[PDB]
């Protein structure tokens, strides 16, 4: 079955590529100017944000919400390919996605980030970290957590084929609140974890406890969504007509 684990890994990686238009590999190549045809427009202030055309703190923040809505779709398409998943009780299919998508959004957002800022609009634009730190309270600090994490995370130097398995492990969490049949979920994850363990062994031989160090990052991931939600609350207490995209509403409904 170690051959399965390999085939499982290749499978996940193919669907991941099928499901997500902008990979870490492609993102890294835009972030480091492997190109002409590929360099981004840089939004670093209010003007260039205006001229950024391939209230503002509000525009950007809903911009972030439209990205999530797209992300949820892609992640969902990807989940479909995880062997076992569509066989779960669909109440559980639903729960796993609900508690899963943000952890995956932020994992993959890391792929799009460096110390200075984050890629946007399929890597066509690049928004600077200072610029985002410069929105007015409470929007002033909604991204910094993501950045602080992305910096640690990217230190792992994982690539797309590592990430594919990792995000499957995230979804298939038998610890999510309100699962009915947990044992099938953990049977799946056990395979995913083994696939992951082997992949890291093979892809980064020279790299002690990367498997463990990567699992520990799941902790940081959850704290990100934990605090993001805290902040949604501040915004909700502090802002008028702060209505959130219908889809993001269902997801945030009883989440923590
Ligand atoms: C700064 N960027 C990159 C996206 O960066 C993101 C930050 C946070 C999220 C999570 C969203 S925000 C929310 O409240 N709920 C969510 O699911 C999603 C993406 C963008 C992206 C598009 C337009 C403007 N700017």
């Amino acid at each position: 079955e170690s051959a399965d684990l390999r085939a499982l890994a290749k499978h996940l990686y193919d669907s991941y590529i099928k499901s997500f238009p902008l990979t870490k590999a492609k993102a890294r190549a835009i972030l480091t100017g492997k190109t002409t045809d590929k360099s981004p427009f840089v939004i670093y202030d209010m003007n260039s944000l205006m001229m950024g055309e391939d209230e503002v703190a509000i525009r950007i923040f809903q911009g972030c919400q439209f990205r999530s809505v797209e992300a949820v779709q892609e992640i969902t398409e990807y989940a479909k390919s995880i062997p076992g998943f569509v066989n779960l009780d669909l109440n559980d299919q639903v729960t796993l996605l609900k508690y899963g998508v943000h952890e995956i959004i932020y994992t993959m957002l890391a792929s799009l980030m460096n110390k200075d800022g984050v890629l946007i609009s399929e890597g066509q634009g690049f928004m600077t970290r200072e610029f985002l730190k410069s929105l007015r309270k409470p929007f002033g600090d909604f991204m910094e957590p993501k950045f602080e994490f992305a910096v640690k995370f990217n230190a792992l130097e994982l690539d797309d084929s590592d990430l594919a398995i990792f995000i499957a492990v995230i979804i298939l969490s038998g610890d999510r609140p309100g699962l009915l049949n947990v044992k099938p979920i953990e049977d799946i994850q056990d395979n995913l974890l083994q696939a992951l363990e082997l992949q890291l062994k093979l892809n980064h031989p020279e790299s002690s406890q990367l498997f463990a160090k990567l699992l520990q990052k799941m902790t940081d991931l959850r704290q990100i969504v934990t605090e993001h939600v805290q902040l949604l609350q501040v915004i909700k207490k502090t802002e008028t007509d702060m209505s959130l995209h219908p889809l993001l509403q269902e997801i945030y409904k009883d989440l923590y």
